């Protein structure tokens, strides 16, 4: 049985592996490829602030909220392990800032730690009126595409460097399953009016003083468009910017003033700070993540295509739930060709 | 008057601060210099873990209490300055692992954030059972002593390499004041057994991933012979041994396994670590700091003493405490001269 996974993302990859580990063993023969036309460090996914973390608004879809979690336990679970930070991966504290008071968020038990800040420590930020200190974890976008790429190969998943222009050539290629990881260029191949770039312009910078991350809202704005500051292995991500609709892919001027001023004012050290480069990236904005089963018809016999893709600013965060799904969605698959 | 500050270490530099600060304004002259024959990197502050916390137990003097409490909201009124981290200074956050249940630390106010684990936060470190976490501050040695030479040379304070042989010597120099700050070396200039050194050894190591201070504990053992993790501002800090009575400068290899083997079980992401140096130095212990007023006589000249030593392995801890201290007794003097402030 031969499965395309159509991206090198973190959902792509996460996928492929998740699929992998869970039939390798059970379905003779099994076939996964990956095909992309981006691999790290060329993708979105490359540039994220590497922060576990959900919106502050509940989910629509509940399914949404169980991803989540799921995604936490399984990277939590990784820490006493001696290749956690070889994936991308390690444990950081820091606070979420508020000019009022707010509501907790739904995710308050799936972190560690979760409380309110007390008078002491909002005057360590004098702008900010409430907020909440967390422990959760740093994942490194660009270390976890890696580690995955490792151990996918390691297992005999074949990569190659290619442009996909539609479903039918690579169903006539001969796959029989398609999975479509394809983020926020997904519309190319099956167009999809709900689908959104989030532009996010970020500033990366030496300033390993910094250990927590610092996470400022402006609730009249909109969720990432307010100063934030995230820790990572190697550099710090100093970013403030996630406009939807946006196209374009180059650096803005007034974006990296908005993101220099607003964390020089949140943290007055990163005057001394070096910028080591400047990134922009879409995140493929979705009111609900697209993660279903379509049954596509060229030739003799189907195709399955399954969908994973619009999981906006949230795809680290939530990656490794969605992966499970699919796999679950492909044993469904299976089942239905009497494969087992 | 004529004040000579003999040490550069941080209680040294601290104090000399600190006096200047608070009588610059009201004597006329004020002489101030430092004496010491090590500076940055070469004093045991320069080697010293970096973080905020004192010991485990209540103190002996309960005035240390105090003046650990001054040194954390001193630091911690300076984050959210454009300066705290050029001083050494920078907040974390983490771990203190027990293999048993334990009382509270007296200090569990002062901290931002205290509380006990969770049942999951300790799955992140099998071997331990109970612990804290919190949030604290790191400050750097290295780069506080830096910031503090910088601010006192800024002021007109005057730096001299000078190997001390007694207190007569610099009385007949000429000093009103001697402000004997010698850390763990302090018995030369005038026996005192109380002192001891602490033989402290540590791992330097590149692991820029390591956000967390981790510290464990052996209830049995003592203070600090157990693993300990404390990220500095570029490099991390990896310790396990504080032996009373060992006077050897020299690093042992048998220290050294005991310290990289309990932090890479403790840690085990440490194995791709990049080593960077390895360092020992001598905590000046003392059932108590020795932060008194003596009185010294020399011809028919009364020389004014204040020691302010035996910090043991909390200096940077309690420094800023002890500094508005000596302060205090300065004040005093000038009044016993007749000698007037605010
Ligand atoms: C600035 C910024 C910061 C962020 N920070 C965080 C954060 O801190 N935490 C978090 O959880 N999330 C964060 N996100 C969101 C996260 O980056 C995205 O949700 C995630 O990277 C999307 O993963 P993906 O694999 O779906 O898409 P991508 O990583 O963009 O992968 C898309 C893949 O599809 C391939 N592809 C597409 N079409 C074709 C085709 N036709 N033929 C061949 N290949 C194709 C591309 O080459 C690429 O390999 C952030 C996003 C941005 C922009
Ligand atoms: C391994 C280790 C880790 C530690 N970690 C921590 C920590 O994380 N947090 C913490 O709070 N504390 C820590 N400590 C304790 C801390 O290092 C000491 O309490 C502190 O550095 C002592 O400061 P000091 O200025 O008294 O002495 P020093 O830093 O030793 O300075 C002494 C000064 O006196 C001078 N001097 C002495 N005799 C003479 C003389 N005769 N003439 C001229 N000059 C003289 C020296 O040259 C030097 O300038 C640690 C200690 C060790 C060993």
């Amino acid at each position: 049985m031969r499965v395309v996974v159509i991206g090198a993302g973190v959902i792509g990859l996460s996928t492929a592996l998740c699929i992998h580990e869970r039939y390798h063993s059970v379905l003779q023969p099994l076939d996964v490829k990956v095909y992309a036309d981006r691999f790290t460090p060329f993708t979105t996914t490359d540039v994220a602030a590497g922060l576990w973390q959900p919106y502050t608004s509940e989910p629509s879809n509940p399914q949404e909220a169980n991803w989540n979690q799921q995604t936490f336990n399984y990277l939590l679970s990784h820490i006493g392990s001696p290749n956690a930070a070889n994936m991308g991966l390690t444990p950081v504290s820091g606070y979420n800032l508020f000019r009022e008071a707010v509501p907790d968020p739904y995710w308050k038990d799936m972190v560690l730690g979760f409380r309110k800040l007390t008078p002491r420590e909002l005057d360590m930020f004098p702008d900010y009126r409430y907020g909440w200190f967390n422990t959760s974890l740093i994942l490194e976008g660009r270390k976890y595409l890696q580690w995955l790429t490792e151990r996918l190969t390691e297992r005999g998943v074949k990569f190659f460097l290619r442009k996909v222009e539609s479903f039918e050539e690579v169903a006539r290629g001969g796959a029989d399953v398609i999975i479509n990881c394809t983020g926020v260029w997904a519309g190319v191949l099956q167009p999809d009016p709900l689908l959104q770039p989030g532009r996010g312009q970020i500033i990366k910078v030496d300033a390993p003083w910094l250990k927590n991350f610092i996470i400022t809202h402006d609730l009249e704005r909109g969720i990432y468009n307010s100063p934030l500051i995230i820790p990572g292995l190697q550099a710090v991500t100093l970013g403030g910017t996630f406009q939807v609709g946006n196209w374009n892919e180059i650096n803005n001027i007034q974006d990296h003033n908005t993101i220099w001023e607003g964390c020089c004012r949140l943290e007055p050290t990163l005057k001394d700070a070096k910028i080591v480069g400047e990134y922009t990236g879409f995140g493929p904005v979705r009111p609900q993540v697209r993660l279903e089963r379509e049954q596509l018809r060229f030739g003799s016999s189907n195709t399955e295509v399954i969908h994973n893709y619009g999981h906006g600013g949230y795809g680290l965060t939530i990656h490794w739930g969605c992966a499970l799904e699919v796999a679950k969605l492909f044993g469904k698959v299976l089942e239905e060709r009497n494969l087992l």
